[PDB]
């Protein structure tokens, strides 16, 4: 399958590709303020995430630190990045299926489009200034807004127990994102999609 990334931010985003145990792709990359980068992932491919990473330091051998979303200090990301942030979720070819999402699960920091760019399906999106309007407690330094698990590591927050309900601060990125996943247990907002479909990822939608 086909991804297309597109930096639509007026500022450099580090791109992040992986399934968790191992980068999709190249699995990071710069993308300057308008700059695309199409990956390609293979099908079958199961728990994929694309995010983005902001203000980010790198050397010669791809080694650094991101203020969000870091994986673990590579460029080329192998493992998930550290929270906060929104997150593009993919589970490609599931018995003739594609199953899409967006998810603030992790938190949030930058505002994002998830869009098929072939037949039969419709795209989502959270393009709402979450960042802006974050409340306090959950404010990150580096920037971005973190989910209430981050945060305070409870089993409610959490969901440990695979027992929880909406919370003061799920239902605040569900009233800014009804369709991007507010808690592990919210109602789906996944898309299913033709299997083998190609996608668009697309960072600041709007502005």
């Amino acid at each position: 399958a086909t991804f297309e990334i597109v930096n639509r931010c007026s500022y450099t985003v580090w791109a992040a590709a992986s399934k968790g145990d191992a980068a999709l792709d190249a699995g990071g990359r710069q993308l300057n303020s308008g700059e695309s980068w199409t990956i390609n992932v293979e099908p079958g491919t199961n728990g994929g995430k694309i995010w983005a990473r902001t203000d980010c330091y790198f050397d010669d051998s791809g080694s650094g630190i991101c203020k969000t979303g870091d994986c673990g200090g590579l460029l080329r990301c192998k493992r998930f990045g550290r929270p906060p942030t929104t997150l593009a979720e993919f589970s490609l070819n599931q018995y003739g299926k594609d199953y899409i999402d967006i998810s603030n699960i992790k938190g949030f920091n930058v505002p994002m489009n998830f869009s098929p760019t072939t037949r039969g399906c419709r795209g989502v999106r959270c393009a709402a200034d979450i960042v802006g309007q974050c409340p306090a407690k959950l404010k990150a330094p580096g920037g971005g807004c973190n989910d209430a698990c981050t945060v305070f590591q409870t089993s409610e927050y959490c969901c440990t127990t695979g027992k929880c309900g909406p919370t003061e601060y799920s239902r605040f990125f569900k009233r800014l994102c009804p369709d991007a996943f507010s808690y592990v247990l919210d109602k789906p907002t996944t898309v299913t999609c033709p299997g083998s479909s190609n996608y668009r990822v697309t960072f600041c939608p709007t502005a």
